[PDB]
């Protein structure tokens, strides 16, 4: 059923699935000072929703509940990431952690560590515009995250994880047909879809990389999602 | 201005040598100073391979080391994955260093990081990496990985950040261009370029846990500084 879909049904299938823009909770009456805190858990939140829409990207469902969690937990903070870089590309230094929750560099600052981690979600968000970055490749690419970041960690060969692997594998592969689809529904030449297919994965390496540097700065200072705590919410 | 065979040609012309570990094989069987004397060698000769990539020299000195000093341990490791390729359960650190997962046991933490690179290597192994597309990807590391956090907007940097782009389109269509050499379809072009640019994902990854490593480790002096890699990339034209 996943692995039947044209480009246009991954497309609209991909697009239904958006999880909702959540909002930050503090009282807008009184005077702001908490910055963890509030980070923290607005992502709380988040992934909730972030779990209901993977369990809607074609072909996940299909996969073993623990290499759903295994996708997930490899996955969640890169995917987090992306949403935020998405939904800041029309705010220049700013970075829309909620749509109440507008932050700029310097509001960065007040956590040790944390400006560096803003300036490369700015950055990462400047590239998006300077590409001029599209709704439907947006959610290729945050579902390409969630297949691709965890399946080189299974460390299993077992005859169901390369049934898993080789399925996770196809899925990729028509995501891949989808955004080769739209480029050339834009009206790209061969070579430019070529050339922006490569350009927007290659964005992917350096939104592991952030993941891999938010993931340090959060351990520096029950934070992290627990694999019990995404089985139990993924049963 | 080059074809894709040419851009071939150069990256095949450029490779860094295979170099050995340095202990003396009549002795009985450290880890972490075999590994470390071995990077430190390799890191010589990345500098006289990038300098060789096309269109990396044309870029500032400055900018040249963001990109090493950001890339550098990504490289070592796509190397090891590569020279692994035909030795499954096994890293071919050196030609006389085939260690398997049982000997990063002896470094608290290593073998959780020898399972990611073996993995890779078997990544590999099961999509048959070609020589020609290796070089490609080790290219692309290099170009890519410190290509976003320049921090910087000057006019220089714009344009800097233009000509990275511009060489790493090239290396794209050189990609393209050797597999339909080797007959793929155009869908199957454009699946194994997506199949392989997203294993540079899983290789920043890696070498983000390798850092953290080497610094769990103590080991932080080994990290190339800025001052060493600049030192090494602003020679002189004098030999
Ligand atoms: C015991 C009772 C309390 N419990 C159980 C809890 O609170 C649950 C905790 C477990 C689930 C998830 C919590 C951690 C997620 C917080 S990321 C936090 C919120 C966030 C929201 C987004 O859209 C996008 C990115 C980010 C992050 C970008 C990287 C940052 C900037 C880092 O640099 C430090 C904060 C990070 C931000
Ligand atoms: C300070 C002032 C100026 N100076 C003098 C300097 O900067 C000196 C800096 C010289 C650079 C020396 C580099 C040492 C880096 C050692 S990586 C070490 C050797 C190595 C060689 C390879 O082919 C491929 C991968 C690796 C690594 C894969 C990830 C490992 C397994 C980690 O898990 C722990 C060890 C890591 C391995």
């Amino acid at each position: 059923l996943a692995l039947s879909l044209t480009a246009d049904q991954m497309v609209s299938a991909l697009l239904d699935a958006e999880p909702p823009i959540l909002y930050s909770e503090y009282d807008p009456t009184r005077p702001f000072s908490s910055m963890m805190g509030l980070l923290t858990n607005l992502a709380d939140r988040e992934l909730v929703h972030m779990i209901n829409w993977a369990k809607r990207v074609p072909g996940f469902v299909d996969l073993t509940l623990h290499d759903q969690v295994h996708l997930l937990e490899s996955a969640w903070l890169e995917i987090l990431m992306i949403g935020l870089v998405w939904r800041s590309m029309e705010h220049p230094g700013k970075l829309l952690f909620a749509p109440n929750l507008l932050l700029d560099r310097n509001q960065g600052k007040s956590v040790e560590g944390m400006v560096e981690i803003f300036d490369m979600l700015l950055a990462t968000s400047s590239r998006f515009r300077m590409m001029n970055l599209q709704g439907e490749e947006f959610v290729c690419l945050k579902s390409i995250i969630l297949l691709n970041s965890g399946v080189y960690t299974f460390l299993s060969s077992t005859l169901k994880s390369l049934e898993e692997k080789d399925h996770i594998h196809r899925v990729l592969d028509k995501i891949t047909d989808t955004l080769i689809h739209l480029m050339a529904k834009a009206g790209l030449t061969l070579q430019q879809q070529h050339q922006r297919l490569a350009q927007l994965l290659l964005i992917l390496s350096h939104i592991r990389h952030m993941s891999n540097k938010g993931m340090e700065h959060l351990y520096s200072m029950n934070v992290v999602p627990s694999y019990d705590l995404l089985l139990e919410m993924l049963d």
